[PDB]
């Protein structure tokens, strides 16, 4: 017994309030022309923050007692599977609560209402059941690779000057990842150099570290060595400290012991032909002089996350004590070199034999737009990956929602009435989305509704809400499309979680003690 | 507030304003001369206004 | 705190509050989508009354201390002279007060702005000059008999589905009325039967009453008797006393005396040939039986208003004591009968010698709303009488108001000095009327104003507000026109009414506490 127990009427109300408060702020964000927003807070907060992406701001704060923190947290799980496209999942989730008030009028069992969620699955068949959707996204595809959903994702975002080009690039990244496989090892780093392209495509993995000023500029027929244990030696356990000996005469044996570590590393490193060494942690200075003469490039304090991906990439190896060289380690050999990108110096690993993992490097001018580049690419990788394998997409800008709303109204009559009562209420919910999209760009909400329904009911799936127009227009010309996964997944997120609000009996976490 | 419908609709005016900004320019002839050096239009003009 | 002391700006405010309070109730009443309001009181009032006409509701009640009742009284004279159409005159005077807030922004001598009232007259001359009127009113007329002004009055009312056909009928009614007669004897009653025409025209007068279930079904060569006094006899105001006689034997005389009333009524009535007796009040039970055997139809509690019109119709009679039969009574004779009008029994008085008085009994499609015909017919009577006398009209739907408004904006800039501010404020007053007409239509008021304004500028007097459309259209095609008299008088009245009290600063004290 936690202590917070709510039953019947009161429990439902707390849930009802959380959804409406968040819906108004998120609405302006949606669509080709969204609005950038700034928030101010006091206490462990410094000033105003602006985030185009709805998910990032919700994640950062747990403002109050009412239940909404768990729903918000869930969206990130959604973000990884397909995520965003444009933020809209929160909006759909909020609207099913409005008919809850009419539920009391039915006055029977809220739990059997839940079977409606099962019917939500039914909504998935009816949503894609009639009128139209796209039919191509065949594989690779010469012109449908982009200039569609990715453009829409960033259209809301301010960066859509230079950035719309960046988005187009992302589908190219999925093409190499194309086939069946893991959504793994795709790395993107923004850069401070300036160019029209604002981004470059690499055929391998990008890293940014150097051995030191001395050492050859590049290596050929490169071999890669990764070690778990550090190069550093002296401390062991219970140091036997710096200590001192009967004068300076016996200090010499100490230096000599060090020399043995130096020689072991060169003698068997040479047989392999070692071209590059990557170590995650502090590196011992002695080997650095030796590597330069040999013609071997090493990396100091390499990050572990890069290393784990790299192992999958080069066939891997076994990392342990200095015995690790030769056969116990496998190295790919296309070519490793440090290349000036345009401004900063970076090191490129490429030509991996496996081919499973690849890396993307973004440059950009050096402003807010570049920081939000991070926002956009994370958003882009998941949408495009789904687009290649889904084979299905829908028209954006509310086209899907009005259409679905007509489809759903017919079916309540079709199904038996207890089931029908639940289903019909769900059907009117879709009406609010058209209303939300028109209001954000300007023009009054119901005039749009009159004209909007008539065009969709006509049978033209292409037609949608043209915010710039103020009325209705052809969505396809705009190039706004939604991935098939985003539409069904939002319905499920709106579903199941909404199913419960009696069952949970506990809602929020703040942070560590 | 008395308008009582939609302040967002009103925003259209700012977009209008960019064109309006160019109503100041090319919408009427006024003067323009002030070439350079100037005999009678050299002063007995702007300095007096600041003045 | 409290004392009713007024200082500079506050005194101005009292005039200001009266204008705004009246305007909100009145504004919704203007035009096709006007609204009906219902008013009730506990005593010296019996039920809620709903008045569509703005002028009628204002006249009956003086609710509070602030001045406004006298301003209201002005529309009466206008109504008897030209009449109605739609009530717009009161609203225009009220909006003149809104600029006053900007007047303190002047931070100067408030009464030189009074020159605006001297600009109001200049505005008045142009109204006469610019509007486009009409040419033609042949008399009786074939096609131009209607489909004009009656329709505009009707436009303000939602009956304009089948009703515009009814309005067209009304001119036929006015053609007989036309001329010398003035306004009298027009009576309208609904019928519960559906038909395309929705109305019928009768040569005579319909009264809904019956003597009793028994009595002759029909009378011809009918003679009509109207009595100011009831058939009831027993009190006399001064009782004569409780009374003393000579025991029970003579009181038989009292009961017998009742019979004498019966005897006079039969003997004298028979000689005339009496076919129908109409009495305005309660009728004594004894005579009722006599009428049935004789072959005479009498009417119990026939109301007076029908009777006065009826008297003009039959040449009348002098109504007095039972001596009333024969010559002092003049009974026109054609046909008096009770006729089933398919639905409900009514009595038809017809074949009137005078010809001046006639009845417009309309049938029409049923619901509570056919009582609307009562509302609507009254409007028809007032507009046609003026339309025939004036032989002049202007375009309705606010077409007149926008045209004049475009012209006045130019005028303000042209006049030098003190005068433009005064002139421009009068000028922008006209702008609100398009807005008032649009707002009640349910369409967005802002959108409506500029599109309307652009069409007027072209030079199309015909173009105006189309509320049904939701945008702008050609008023002339609609057939909506306003009589010439309403526009010239209102301009003179509006300016002068608002003008006096601005002039006077301070409604002063009293003696009491």
């Amino acid at each position: 017994a936690g202590a917070d127990e709510e039953r019947a009427e009161t429990a439902r109300l707390s849930s009802f309030i959380g959804a409406i408060a968040i819906g108004d702020l998120v609405k302006s964000t949606l669509g080709p022309k969204g609005m950038d927003k700034i928030l101010l807070s006091s206490g462990r907060d410094a000033s105003l923050m602006v985030t185009n992406d709805g998910a990032t701001i919700l994640k950062n704060i747990g403002v109050d007692n009412p239940a909404a923190k768990v729903l918000v947290d869930m969206s990130r799980v959604q973000d990884d599977e397909v995520g965003d496209g444009t933020t809209s999942v929160t909006v759909l989730a909020a609207e099913l609560l409005r008919e809850a008030e009419s539920l009391i009028a039915k006055k029977i069992h809220p739990q059997t209402i839940i079977a409606g969620w099962r019917e939500a699955t039914k909504a998935a068949r009816q949503a894609l059941l009639n009128s139209a959707v796209d039919h191509g996204s065949d594989e690779v595809k010469f012109r449908q690779d982009l200039m569609n959903i990715a453009g829409t994702t960033l259209s809301s975002k301010l960066l859509t000057h230079h950035k719309d080009h960046f988005t187009k690039l992302a589908v190219e990244a999925v093409l190499r990842l194309k086939g069946s496989g893991n959504l793994e090892a795709i790395h993107v780093i923004k850069k401070l150099g300036g160019s029209l392209a604002d981004s470059y495509l690499d055929e391998g993995f990008l890293l940014d570290k150097k051995i030191g000023v001395n050492q050859p500029k590049r290596i050929e027929n490169a071999k890669i060595l990764i070690a778990n244990t550090g190069m550093d030696t002296d401390k062991i356990k219970i140091f036997g400290s710096r200590v001192r000996v009967d004068s300076t005469a016996k200090v010499a044996e100490i230096e000599h012991a060090e020399k043995e570590k130096m020689k072991e590393k060169v003698e068997r490193i040479l047989k392999h032909g070692i071209n590059c060494f990557i170590n995650r942690q502090l590196i011992y200075n002695y080997p650095e002089q030796l590597f330069g003469a040999a013609g071997v490039m090493a990396i100091e304090h390499a990050d572990f996350v890069g290393v784990e991906r790299l192992a999958l990439v080069t066939g891997g190896e076994i990392a342990s004590t200095f015995d690790h060289p030769e056969l116990v380690k496998l190295g790919s050999c296309k070519l490793i070199e440090e290349v000036m990108i345009g401004e900063d110096k970076l090191i490129h690993f490429s030509g991996v034999a496996l081919g499973e993992a690849c890396t993307i490097v973004l440059r950009g001018a050096t402003q807010q737009i570049l920081d939000e580049a991070e926002r956009s690419l994370h958003d882009a990788l998941c949408v495009l990956a789904q687009t290649v394998k889904d084979s299905r997409t829908v028209y954006g800008g509310g086209c899907s929602e009005m259409l679905m709303a007509h489809a759903v109204t017919q079916l309540a009559s079709r199904t038996p009435g207890k089931e029908a009562v639940a289903m019909e209420s769900y059907a009117k919910a879709l009406r609010m989305l058209p209303t939300i999209i028109a209001d954000n760009a300007g023009y009054d909400s119901a005039d749009l509704v009159a004209q909007l329904r008539a065009a969709h009911s006509e049978g033209k799936t292409t037609a949608g809400l043209d915010m710039k127009e103020g009325t209705i227009g052809d969505m396809s010309v705009l190039g706004i499309t939604e991935s098939f996964q985003v539409k069904r997944q939002v319905l499920l997120s709106a579903a199941e979680a909404a199913e419960v609000i009696l069952r949970v009996d506990n809602i929020i976490k703040a942070a560590p003690r």
